[PDB]
């Protein structure tokens, strides 16, 4: 049950948030964000830069000063505030929906169904932790009543990416409020409108000034800008392994501000010959093609035992070419577009090195329509570890279909990759699963399922995909500075 | 009761320690190891640069593959061997002792009642905790079981300095291991004999080769091998913030290795005019010239409510006066000399500059002896706030007295730092205690009391001062990787 | 800001409450409720016994079988209930709060700021633990995979007393819920119509029939019918010392079912000669004096150190002089009166006794009106620690101040007693509050502060005064039964 | 490598300890205690009662007094007197072996592999948790700073059954001393010489005296004064179901004490059609004859599908006949005899029930030799639900064997019982393993494995299997008492 949505959602917001109030750029410079479907200028939004950054910082740095409001406030209350913002976000469900999909290319659908879902259950479980994350009273040696108090590290820097707009924004805004800190967001240049829409809900919701400021722009600018800002305590970063590098070097550089990354992957997704065909075809496919292929965990390197590759393969390449991709505003299109031009091209170099490194094109391959950035969505058979396409993040509708044989093999070369943000194994036996989901080199392990997160499960990468986890309990570490206190006491006693 | 120490212990260990042997560096090169309290050479040692790291780091990785033996000895059996490694250090207490005094010239005394008590108490701690960090069972929404297992890091490069050598290792070792974890340890060029010892106890006690490997060698050669290597997985250091950005750079340069950091501060002590004056005058004493002045946590900002500050200071002057500085093997001897010619020479140095810039010279200010690198215990009066000795790390013993009127005051100017590893609060009043711990930017404060540490309480920096805590649960935190399972179920129940 | 009550609310619900219905009792049977300010009958309220708490038994078992919706719920989803529940209790804050001063008798003004105020602060705590209370994974010994299950405890029968009608239903309702429990609850015959009406919101909010079932009725009755039930899992009690040991031995001589219990005390407020006078004999006021002296945590020892305890007893006589007493629908009423008759009867009692004893009677003493159960602010000077007012739990406005020498002996006399609930310690001393703190045998120790209450905080007494925690984190332990489920697997690595 | 054992080990120990000291019971008055191998008597035991467990509890109390040496201790020195006590039972090893063999009847090989180096594990897991178990730091709403002390319960009694003699010391001890409480403990009078050995152990480690005493003796009399006794804080107790009932009715009846029961059950072992036949059949075997069949958790109803159902019975039926009765001393033996002649009575007139009953006798039935209480290996076929073996607790050589067809069908068999210790499923599927371990009412369910223990782990039962769990963390839970501690500050802030 979805209801019809506005095919063109009127913009709100295209400027600078910073102290619940709207900005230009000082430089009174903006940029235009695209429609990928139509490949048409939505609007301009400011464009961000150094000094709107600092603006930001000394915003959030006043929010967060000793008896501010936000930090005098019961933490029960932020709990409160959280619970508001999602009610909030829920009311305009249906217009944020259809925004987001205007501005990312996503099928509305899956906006309202999936995203809209998931961003809300991410604010009310983070409402629930703020006044649940306890300090410890520790049973230190003599006479010494000794403790410890879980604190905000401060200033945070969230830069976030494109694929998930709304739940990227979640992921990280639920975690720091939840915590009492103060955020300094960064939203995509290619999709910033539905990231300041919720910034008018902060402000609606009753978050004091400064709590919550966003800075839409570019990149090696605003980003770079929060990344070596000597007053920013912490910054968590979603995007490429490339840029996660550039934002380490920049904490470094600079204050040696607390980072956390979340980077891509190249996810193997195991197929073992006991496993439920029907399930692991649908999964397999579900597991690479979901959100036009743009998923940090999509499992790009489906690996297939020998006894069922044949009738595993047929199956996928005939799911593939059912696809349908289309207008992401009608209801039987399950792929949008790509999110720009810059991706669209990307994923073009990449299936044309696919092609001409030997792997086997079975379907797909090509432009899929006239406008917008619209690929048909391919199938490279008998693909080699060795392959830039079996070793690369492609992050479109690209699959790789890897045949192995034993157990013992497929461990080796699932593992056999600089990234390790998940995995996946289907098989019906119980030691199968136990020895793979141990074994697997992967932040999360799926068995006989795939991309099911949970707010209450962490989620993050092992090597190169990224350090720190997101959601769960886990999710509040990385936003907590942690104080000792330790007071000499007459005498301590059990 | 302490034993008659071996005034020149005998030197067993010279080399660089990989796979449970010793080894010349690849290059057979060697450097000297000085006796700061007579300025000779005690030996000479292995000479480890990146050849040397990448022969230990195989070796670790090696011992950390998945079945192996410590990948699949018991947790607790994990903690039978910290406690068996204990037991060793424990029997060598007494000359254990000896040979740290010998290499960083703290006294015998000390050395045998302070450092090696704590290095016995740390590693005990954390062979508790070996089986004990548990995983999660997480109530994740829909037919799921989602649990998550906590994995160790990897392969970890320990990097530690000279003020405390063994009980430095000790820190770093004892989590690391309870853990699961295999490490390529790099000891200070000042003071390797001690660890290079223990290193031969490791292998004694049982642990399988590869486990632990010490480097000996040079910090820009041997050091940065480790925080720049590929397949290093985390990194821990402790030292000069100088180098703390170095680390961070390399890691985000490297492969986005974990870093924990451990850097010097520039901790405020502060004496409110309520507090028990022979008491705060002896601890004040304590806090800057403990080992030498040579603590990253030393209180070396002094500030002292103006009622009783004449008094206070005068108490200050006739104890540094009284301190004996002498051979650190002779029972009356307070304080040893400094770790080395460098600093030796930088204290001077800003002791020259606290003369220069204004602040009174109470006593000392000069060279304690001929021979050696002993420095008189030295106390300046009205030190400013703007004063370099007021705002950078000396690492001497050389203390700053600062006058304040009120605890608004005293608050703005102790928090008024890039640094923020600890703090002092000596006060009789309640409001006052609590309100000084809550308001100090400081990893721990100490009330009534100082340098107190509890292996199981956690210690580390705001600020600049480092980031992520080390002793205390919380010392485990980055030294495990975590994962998520996520497994479909027939039907989930509560 | 208080909104004008209706003096004479309407009652709703006035019957058994099972699977989201109203029944009257099987034997057709009611009893009256009276309005305890005028002594006459609100309404006539369904008799629960045994054979209504059977079917509200097999109600409560049918909802929680495996498979059911209750069971097979999301814990999330849990979470949402609860909140939905307080949303409408919120809704629906006057009408309650003016029903619990009609049929409780406390002031309207407190029923409304702090009784449903804590009743909203518990219930949405308590909601932000329902996905949050995890089992964990365990590094046993072997190839095994080891871990635990949090799950129900099940059928919980809770007895709740008439001194806080509403939070302690919420006390009771939110753990239990959050964790997946189903209820069968028996509430005070003296206040059954709050819960009723909570009961009818509870439906609304769409928690599924028989999750949560109310049996109003006696305690002999429909009480012992609960804690004798072999179909009860646990049973969590509040009220009398004396019924405590009753179901005890009931859960003993039936099935074993787990048991809680909070029951009286005889806490000591001690006021040492350093602390605030002002704020202490506030303080102490309230202490006592709070819900017409009907706490079970109430101040009734009154320790004063003998520099301060003249003036200290002049303020508190003129305090408890000026404390109003009357209808407790009128906002400048301080005081209503008792529950009933035979409380009001009682109380009269103990002051006869008091006055037998030899303690001094400084003010009140005797009957406040009329009509109703009100009684005059009573304070008593010169206690001694044999009297019997200073033994045993009154229950009603009857101060007793008690004066001492040292810490050491206030400690003694403190502890010289079989109830253990809470304490409070007066100083601005720090050395003398935790020394108290750590001294005094309470399961809560107030400093500088009395009946301080938190979602977030653990309640319950230690010795008599009852065993288990409810309130905080601790509050979920008695609703959890712990599994473990250990798996044989292939190879055990860390 | 098992050491060679003295068959008629000394004995040493055979009064009542308490302060640290042996002594006779006021009474003068001594019981025999018995080789269950030849019907003699070992030598004669002080008859603890009334008046012994008296002059225990106050020796308990003083040790336990405030500003004593016991309640002073550091918590890691907690854990270093445990570890010293462990290290002495290793010291003394096959001598505490031989002795459990002598006084208990089970094979020699059984007591110095399994139950010491439980013993041994069981004490080494917690010392490590002395300074590990910490209270919290809380963020309650307004101006205050809450936390939590977790306290020793204080005089724990503790009552001890005679299957696993110093194992079970040991899980009582192990916890209890690690959170610094003391105790009054009663062996049973079966078994009651290892214990006081164990004795001479504690003091020699260094624990103060009082910290543990040990009252051999009867039940009704110096178990019941433990139970009753006004001045005990807290019972744990293993045994029948029926003393349970009456622990916990006395503590009801008595000072409200706290309660923990570890009792009976009739734990049932579900062989699936895909099980392993090989290590399932040997398995059950185990699950079921382990400690001649004298274990708490014994897979009393082992449920076999019916395709496997002949096989299985055949193969277990084999099984049994093999295994080897005799002298425990012997290394061939497998199955000792009985503990002594009351349960050897009771496990015959099962075996005659079963037979009356129309249960199908495959073998065993009867006495297995002339001298001692040896008794055959008993297996029944075709047991039906209503059987009284099928019932009832036999904890004896006697194994039940059911068919079954559907897992619908099975889990509601194998719950339909008022026991719900533990339970295990054989199976090689994912789903079936998961389904099964999630619906079992058990509080132990092993997967493709049974009675796998581990300190890490906790055990306890559900409905009248006990209350409350034993083993890993939760087994510190009931030995901690909460109290709250929450002082007014100035001004709270995040
Ligand atoms: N859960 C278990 O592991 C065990 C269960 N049992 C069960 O109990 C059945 C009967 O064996 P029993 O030796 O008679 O067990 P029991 O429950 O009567 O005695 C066990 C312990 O409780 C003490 N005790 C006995 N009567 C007491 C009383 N009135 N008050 C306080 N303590 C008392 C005993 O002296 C011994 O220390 C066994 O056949 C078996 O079914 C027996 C041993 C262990
Ligand atoms: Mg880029
Ligand atoms: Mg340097
Ligand atoms: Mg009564
Ligand atoms: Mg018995
Ligand atoms: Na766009
Ligand atoms: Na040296
Ligand atoms: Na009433
Ligand atoms: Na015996």
């Amino acid at each position: 049950a979805v209801p019809a949505p506005n095919q063109q959602p009127e913009v709100f917001c295209n400027q600078i948030f910073i102290n619940n109030e709207w900005h230009d750029a000082v430089s009174r410079k903006t940029f235009p964000t695209v429609n990928p479907s139509t490949g048409e200028v939505i609007c301009q939004v400011a464009e961000g830069d150094k000094e709107d950054v600092d603006k930001a910082v000394k915003a959030a740095r006043a929010a967060f000063q000793l008896g501010s409001p936000w930090r005098r406030m019961d933490a029960s209350h932020r709990g409160r505030l959280l619970n508001r913002l999602a009610d909030l976000i829920e009311r305009d469900r249906t217009y944020l929906a259809a925004l987001e999909t205007l501005d990312n290319g996503k099928p509305y659908v899956i906006s309202y169904l999936v995203d809209l879902d998931m961003v809300l259950k991410c604010l009310r479980y983070y409402a629930g932790w703020a006044d649940k994350y306890h300090g410890k009273t520790i049973p230190i040696d003599g006479d010494f009543f000794s403790y410890t108090r879980h604190e905000p590290v401060g200033v945070c820097g969230q830069i976030i990416p494109w694929n998930f707009p709304l739940l990227m924004q979640a992921w990280k805004l639920g975690p720091a409020l939840a915590t009492g800190n103060v955020v300094v967001m960064k939203v995509a240049e290619q999709t910033p409108l539905t990231a300041l829409y919720v910034a008018n809900l902060i402000k609606e919701a009753g978050f004091p000034p400064g709590v919550v400021n966003i800075v839409p722009g570019f990149g090696p600018t605003a980003g770079a800008a929060i990344a070596s800002h000597e007053d920013v305590d912490k910054v968590a970063f979603t995007g490429s392994t490339e840029i996660g590098r550039v934002i380490q070097v920049a904490a470094g550089s600079s204050n040696l501000k607390r980072v956390t990354l979340e980077l891509g992957g190249k996810s193997p997704n195991i197929i073992m010959s006991d496993a439920d065909m029907d399930w692991a075809v649908e999964q397999a496919h579900f597991a690479l093609f979901f959100n036009q292929g743009q998923c940090c965990c999509a499992g790009s390197r489906t690996f297939v035992q020998e006894d069922i590759y044949d009738e595993f393969v047929e199956r996928s390449v005939a799911r593939a070419k059912s696809r349908v991709v289309g207008n992401p505003f009608d209801s039987k299109t399950e792929q949008g577009p790509q999110v720009d031009e810059t991706q669209f091209k990307k994923i073009l170099g990449y299936i044309n090195t696919g092609k001409q490194e030997g792997a086997k094109l079975l379907c797909g391959g090509g432009i899929a329509a006239d406008r917008g950035y619209f690929i048909q969505p391919t199938v490279f058979g008998d693909v080699q570890d060795g392959m830039t396409i079996a070793k690369e993040e492609i992050f479109g509708p690209v699959m790789q279909i890897l045949k192995f044989k034993t157990i013992e093999e497929v461990v080796g070369r699932a593992n056999n990759s600089t990234y390790g943000l998940a995995a996946a194994v289907f098989t019906k036996d119980l030691d199968k699963a136990n020895y793979l989901s141990q074994a697997l080199q992967a932040g999360t392990v799926w068995v006989n399922c795939y991309d099911v997160f949970g707010a209450q499960s962490p989620f993050g990468g092992y090597k190169m995909s990224g350090s720190g986890r997101e959601l769960g309990e886990y999710g509040l570490q990385a936003y907590t500075e942690v104080k000792t206190v330790t007071v000499k006491v007459p005498q301590k006693n059990s």
